C-alpha cells in the first residue's frame, strides 16, 4: 500500500474536482488572461498578505522552485540550499541545469540552517574568479519534517537580506507549516522575496504556485515558466483547483489532519519503543528501524528511506489518510 | 467571444472529467508507477501500432517537444523545422534553450517541407567548426492547416532516415490529421523516430505525451522530463484523461467534429467572398482580413494574425464548436 | 600549400614576437591588473575614439564573439546575424549553447544585411510565446569579403537602435575593412554598441580583444570570459601582442597589404577568365571553378569550399602574402 | 611584488621563446593539422606512458577542466571534487554552467579525499529524481599544496572505477607533484582517465592540455573545445610551447627548482617560529600569520588568502624564483 509512502500518494479532495465541473463550460481566452486565474491569483496573495505579489502557476513542485530560481540568477550567481533540500537532492540537478548557476549546500539540523553558516560561506566571494553569491533557499516546513519557527525564519530572513542575498522559500508543505504553528502564512514564510507554494502534496490534483513578493528581483519569470513548458494554455483548470483548495479555509484543515495523524503515528511508534530520527513537528515521520523490521513493514506498505546509510524510514501523511490506516500501519510493525 | 481563438480555447469532454472521478480513490504509487499509466502508455502503443516504444506524458505540447528534441541531441548537434514551426516561434526558444543546440528553419509551402530543402541543409557539415545535423522536426497536421499526406510524410521520413537524421513529429494536432486522411495514426507518421502526441487541443484538461518509437536514440528522456519538472508525482490523473480520450476512438470524433466544423466554416466565408489563405485540410480556416476588417470582427470574435507582416486571421475549431457558433461567426465576417 | 587556405594560416608578425620578449623578465601580478594590460587597452580605446569602452581580451575570435553576445542576452531573447555570419556557421553553435538564445538568420547580400530584412523578422514579437529580440550581430569585413560602406553602416546601426536592438561588430577583420575604405574605424562600425577586434588573423599568434563601447548593456561581461577559460593568468602576453601590433598603425599596414595581394590575385583570375563569386573588396577572394580545376588546384593549394552546394572556392591573403605566391597561384590555374 | 603571487606570476622559459621562433616561418594549415601539434601530443603520450591517448590543447587550465568535465557528463549526471578544488572555487562556475551537471563537494585532508568519502555520497542514488554520479576530479598536487602518493592516488581511482565513476586529475601542477615524488607522471596520476596538464604554471606564455587516456568516454570532446573558443587556429604555437617544455626533462627541472624554493621558504617560516597550515609537499607554502604580520608583509608581497575565515596566507614559489628572493621574503618576515 502507498498510503504512508508520500503525500503526493494520495488522492485529491473532493472540492478540487467540484472546482474543474464548475469552470468547464465554454470556451475561455488561453494561457491564463481568464477570471478564474485572477481569481485565484487573488486568494493566494490574500493568504499570504502580499498585495502587491505576482502570482504564476505551475504543474510541479520541482517546476515552481526551477523557476523561482533561475528567474533569480544569471549563471556566474550562486545558490544555497540546506544538506537535505529537494533542489538539491531530489529534482535530478534541474535546478542547476537551468539557472547554470552552482547550488551550494549548507549544513543544517534537519533542514533548520543556522544564520551564520550561511554567512560563513558567503564571506569574501567578490572576485571574478568566483561565483557571486545571490539567493539562499530554504524549505518549510523541511524536508526532514520540521518547521521553522516564526522567530528562527524572521530572523534567517532578515540575516540573508542584510547579506544582500534574496530568499527563497521551498513551501512545498507550506500548508503544514502554518497549521502546525498556528501563525499566518507571512508568518511562516518570514519576508522572503519568492515562495514555492504547495497544492499537489495538500490535496491537488496537480499545481505548485510561485508568490513573487518582490518581482522586480526576478525580471522574466514569465519568459522561465513558458520556456520549460509550465504555462498551460487550459489555465483556467489549473487556477480552478488552487481556487477550490483555499475556498473558505479548506487547505489549512487538510494539512491540519495531516499533521493529526502524523501525531497518531508518531506516538504510536514510541509506544511500541521505536526512536524518532527527527522530531515530528509537521506531516511527516522520521523513525530509526531494523533491516528485517524494514523489509517486514515493506511486504504491506511503501515507505521511503531517504539516506542509504542510516536505517531510517520515512511515513507521510496526508488529507486523506484515516485512523485505521495509521492503527494497521503500526499493527504491521510489531 | 474565445471559440475561434485556438482549439486550446475550448473546455474538457465529459469523458476525461469522468476518467479523473474514476481515478479519485485511495492511495496510489507516485510518478508513473500505477496501472492507469500502465494502461494510458498501452493505449497510446496500440493506437499508433508501435509495441516497441515507450510513452512518456508531459503537462503541455510546448514541453512535449522540448523533451523529444532536447533528449535527441548534444548542443554541438543541429536541429531543424519548418519556417513556420512552433518550436521555432512560440515556446519562447525553449528547445533551444534546453537542447543548447541551433535551431535551423527550413522553407516551407505552410509548413509542408520538402525533402530537398532538408538535404540541401544538412550537406557537407562534418567539420568540427559546425553544429551537427542530427533530427528535424515536422508538424501534423501544420501550424498553417494543411495535412501531409501519407505518401509526402513517408517521403520525407525516408530521406531524413537516408541521411542519418532522426524524425520528430509535433503531432499536437495529429487526431485531425488522422481524421483528415482517414488512414492509419502510424500512416499519418510515416515511421518517424519520435512523436508529440496531443491531448490538450483534442479534449483533455491538461496533457500531452510523447511516443519514443525508437528508445535507442533518446538516451536520458525520462531524466530530461525530470529535470523540467514534468514528470508528475499524481501520474494517474494525467493518464486517465489520455485512457479516456482513445478510448473506443473517441480522440478521432473528437477531431472529425471539429474538422466538419472547419469545412462549415471555411466553405461559409468562401460563400461570402472572402479568400483562404490556405487550403483547409485540417480544424484551422486562415482567411485574408485587412486591418479595418479584423478590428470589427475583434469585437465579438477573439482570432490571432500569425504573422504581423500577412493581413491573414485565423479562426480555430474544437471537438466542442458547434454549428450556431460557426454560423454567428459567419454572420460577424459578413 | 596553405598560402591562401585563410589569414590565420599565416605566421606571426615580427613585432609581436619583440613584443613578448619585450614583456618577459620578472614577475607580474596575474589577469589583466599588470600596465601592459592597461597600455593595450588604451591603445585599442584610441584607435577606435572610444574613451569610455571597456576592453576584454580572449584568445580566439570564436571567444571574442560568445562573450559579447552571451553578456548580451538573456535565454528568452534572440540574436540576429546574417545568412553567411562566422557565429551562424562556424562556431559549431557556440554563441547559442553559452546564451541560450536563438540565432535568427537574414537574408543577406555576401553579409550585406538591409535594415528592413531585420525590422521585418523584429515586428511583432512582443508576447511571453516569443523569444524576445535583444541583439543583431554585422561582420566588417564580411564573411563573404565585402565591406559595408560608411553610410550603410551608420544606417544599419541606427535602425537596429531605432527598434530597441544592441548591435555587435563581428571585426575579426575590422582592419581589412578600415584600410579598403581609408575612413576611421569608428566610422567603419558605425556606433555599434559592442565589437570583436580580430587580432590573430592580421599577425599575431593568438588574440582577439572586445571593444565594449556601452558597457551598462552587458553586465556580468567579466564573469562570461572567466567562466569559459578566457582569463589569462600571464595577461601581459596577449596584451603586448596587441600594443605591439597597434603600435604606429602597423595593424593597418598590415591589412592594407593583405587587401593589396587579394586585388592582384582577383584581377589575375578575371584575366584568365574565371568569375568571381563576389567582388573582392577586401582580403578574399571568392571565385567560381568547376570540379575539374578544383581538384588539380587542390593538389598544389589548400583552399576552402564555403558552400557545399556551389562550385566557389575562396582565397584569402594576409600580411606576409608575397607576389610570388600570387602569380605562383595565378600560374598554377592556367 | 609579485614574486610569490603565484606560479603564473612568472614569466616564460627563454627555451619556450626558442620554439615559438623556430615554429613562426611560412604559412601552416590551421587548427592543428600541422606537425608541431603532431610532435607536442606525442611528447604528452610519451611523457604520461599513453600510447592509446588522445591530445587536446586548450588556452588555460580553466579551459582544461571545463572541456574535460563537460565532455565526461550529460547534465543529469553528478560531478564530484574535493572542499578546496579549483573547479568549486575558482573558476566562476565555469564547469558546472558548461556541463549542466551538479559539482557536488567531498570533506578532504588538503584535497586528499578517502575513498570511503566519495563511497559514501555515490551510495544509493540511482533513481530518476537523482542526480547520476559519473565522475570525480581530484587535483595533483592539491590546492592545498599536498600531493597525493602513488599508493594514495592508485587506490582513489581503482575505488573509483569500481563503482562505476571516471576520473578527471587536474594537473595545474603535476609537475611539481612528480617532481616531488620521484615517480613516473603515470604512477602520479594512478590510471586517470582524463588529465588536465598544466603548462602555464610550470613556464609557458599559455597553453594546458588535456590528455585523454580513454576517448570512448569522452565522445565530442573536441565539440566542446570548438565551442568555447579553445581550437586556436595559429596551433603551431601553443603546441610549440608545449613541445619545447617538455624535450629532455626540462618541464621536471622547472618544477624540481619551484618545489626546491618553497622547502627553502617553508623550512625559513617555520625557523621564525611561524606555524605551517599545510606541509610542504610541493611548491606552494600555506602559513599561518596574524593580522599585524599579514598587513606589513603585504605592503612588500603580494600574496593570496585562499579563505577569508582563516588567518593563512600562501606564497607560490616557480620555476623562476630566486634564493634572494626567498631570503628577502623570510627577512621581511621577521
Amino acid at each position: 500500500s502507498a498510503a504512508f509512502a508520500s503525500d503526493n500518494a494520495a488522492p485529491a479532495h473532493p472540492r478540487v474536482l467540484e472546482a474543474l465541473h464548475h469552470v468547464n463550460q465554454g470556451p475561455a481566452p488561453s494561457y491564463g488572461d481568464d477570471p478564474v486565474t485572477a481569481e485565484a491569483a487573488e486568494a493566494l496573495r490574500t493568504a499570504f498578505e502580499s498585495p502587491g505579489a505576482d502570482v504564476l502557476f505551475a504543474f510541479t513542485g520541482t517546476a515552481a522552485n526551477i523557476i523561482a530560481l533561475a528567474s533569480a540568477v544569471r549563471p556566474w550567481h550562486e545558490i544555497f540550499c540546506s544538506d537535505v533540500a529537494h533542489v538539491l537532492v531530489d529534482e535530478a540537478g534541474g535546478p542547476v541545469r537551468l539557472s547554470g548557476a552552482q547550488l551550494t549546500r549548507l549544513a543544517s539540523d534537519d533542514g533548520l540552517i543556522s544564520p551564520d553558516e550561511l554567512e560563513r560561506r558567503v564571506r569574501g566571494r567578490s572576485a571574478v574568479h568566483h561565483s557571486q553569491p545571490r539567493i539562499v533557499s530554504i524549505t518549510q516546513s523541511t524536508e526532514n519534517g520540521r518547521v521553522w519557527s516564526a522567530t528562527a525564519v524572521a530572523q534567517f530572513v532578515d540575516r540573508a537580506h542584510a547579506l544582500g542575498l534574496l530568499v527563497h522559500v521551498d513551501g512545498a508543505r507550506i500548508a503544514n507549516a502554518v497549521a502546525a504553528l498556528s501563525i499566518s502564512p507571512l508568518e511562516a514564510i518570514g519576508d522572503a522575496d519568492i515562495v514555492s507554494v504547495g497544492g499537489t502534496k495538500n490535496g491537488l490534483m496537480f499545481g505548485d504556485a510561485i508568490l513573487v513578493r518582490r518581482p522586480a528581483h526576478f525580471d522574466g519569470i514569465h519568459f522561465v515558466q513558458k520556456q520549460i513548458g509550465h504555462l498551460a494554455s487550459k489555465h483556467r483548470f489549473v487556477a480552478a483547483q488552487f481556487a477550490g483548495l483555499f475556498e473558505g479555509g479548506l487547505w489549512l484543515r487538510n494539512a491540519a489532519h495531516a499533521n493529526a495523524m502524523a501525531r497518531r503515528l508518531s506516538t504510536g511508534l514510541e509506544a511500541l519503543g521505536l526512536q524518532l530520527a527527527s522530531p515530528t513537528e509537521s506531516n511527516e515521520v522520521f523513525v530509526k528501524l531494523d533491516g528485517e523490521a524494514h523489509r517486514r513493514l515493506a511486504e504491506r506498505y511503501l515507505v521511503h528511506q531517504p539516506d542509504p546509510g542510516q536505517p531510517v524510514v520515512r511515513f507521510v501523511c496526508s488529507w486523506s489518510t484515516t485512523e485505521t490506516e495509521v492503527d494497521d500501519a503500526l499493527a504491521a510493525l510489531r
